[PDB]
């Protein structure tokens, strides 16, 4: 699977957009998180919204769905083309009821449900789903906010994804030795102290073998002061087509 | 009475040339976001603006590229700054403001932040009363047309000017202010593609009386405004980031 990131940035990044992944695999296009930015990073890009087979969402925040209304208007009413909304089963009624209904709830002409604006795919978690041949999601529960839930996904058995996460240095150990992955892609806070987000020094305490297999993202306006300084791990490019083989 | 008014962006909803339409506004020391969409951080963070500035926020209707931005003030100005800014809701819109709309990332139980008010003072604006945000700053909501069914507002500032926000045409409600003496100045809602829907339309603007379209300037336009520069009656268009002054 090939992952670009249409933007790198922590949730109020200026110089980084929100940190959504494009994901390409077999020919099918998934957009990993949709946040108030994504519509301006992918056109910025080049890529119509038109050639997003899906959009999965990872928690609710804003750098995460705020982007969605922008998708669901242009896709209803200037292109009438349905793709897939993936969401966690957990997150299926707040993602709507809290969050998009208020801008995109329109009685008067019949458009009361998410539904309406995409087919929607509710995930279980600790099950792997099969979106599209030979492209394949297995949610895990993270922690980020304490009580709100939020996933990290693994990938076609092969890249764990951490989407927003705190840092838990006993499943990154495992995740190197178990076989699941073979590249981490991990949130990284690089002010400190530690609240919701694992932060670079988190990550520099752990082996050097797991170091290696990670790339860091969600990151702050001051990254470039931090290229050089993150032991054997390295900062995601935004807008780079990274390649992941095996 | 007189004020400025900045936009901090001037585009319709998806414009990609222009930032969300919202109004920041000048006026004896206070300083007012009307509406705060997904890009507002950024547009403020482009023009040198502190969200600390920042007063009081009025939204006038549920849309993203007028509430989108909302969180980023309320996470920054409570994690950051440890400051409480007010935030105009008309009262028909404060329950579903928070509770269809920004509820879903803002509520953290766990913290006890389990309403609006723990993130802004909440003020309830009824429509059609005058209310006097700061001295000599005045507000006077008017229901507008824009989603049959949603409510949403335009906007009365210091009995001098209307701001339309998003907004179809309504012929005879503005060639009564402009002869009512209840405003001097309008700036209205422009799509500038056919055919009118929910947003008045260039051709529409155009069949105003000429004494009308003297007193309008145009946002809340798509990128192709620069193509209509000169051919606008007239009217002109907002200049994204101008900071422009009404007296009298
Ligand atoms: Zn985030
Ligand atoms: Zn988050
Ligand atoms: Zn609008
Ligand atoms: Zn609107």
């Amino acid at each position: 699977l090939q992952i670009q990131m249409i933007g790198t940035g922590s949730a109020f990044a200026k110089k980084f957009y929100n940190n959504n992944a494009l994901v390409k695999c077999n020919g099918f296009q998934l957009l990993i998180d949709c946040g108030v930015t994504a519509p301006r990073a992918l056109h910025e890009l080049g890529v119509p919204i038109t050639g997003i087979d899906g959009i999965l969402i990872t928690h609710i925040h804003a750098d995460h769905v705020g982007g969605i209304e922008e998708f669901a208007f242009r896709l209803k009413y200037k292109y009438g083309m349905t793709i897939k909304l993936f969401v966690p089963a957990a997150l299926v009624n707040p993602l709507w009821d809290h969050s998009l209904r208020g801008g995109l709830e329109n009685k008067a002409e019949g458009l009361e449900q998410l539904a309406d604006y995409f087919d929607v795919v509710a995930l279980e978690e600790a099950v792997v789903h099969e979106i599209h041949p030979g492209l394949t999601v297995e949610l895990v529960r993270s922690q980020h906010i304490a009580g709100k839930a939020s996933y990290s996904l693994l990938l076609n058995n092969l890249l764990f994804y951490s989407s927003d996460a705190r840092f838990n240095y006993a499943q990154l150990v495992e995740l190197s030795t178990s076989g699941r992955c073979k590249y981490i892609l991990h949130d990284c806070q690089l002010a400190e102290p530690a609240a919701v987000h694992a932060t670079l020094n988190e990550l520099l305490t752990l082996p050097e073998a797991v170091q290696e297999m990670i790339m860091l993202m969600h990151y702050d306006d001051e990254m470039e002061q931090f290229i050089g300084k993150s032991g054997k791990m390295s900062f995601m490019q935004q807008h780079k087509t990274y390649s992941f083989t095996e």
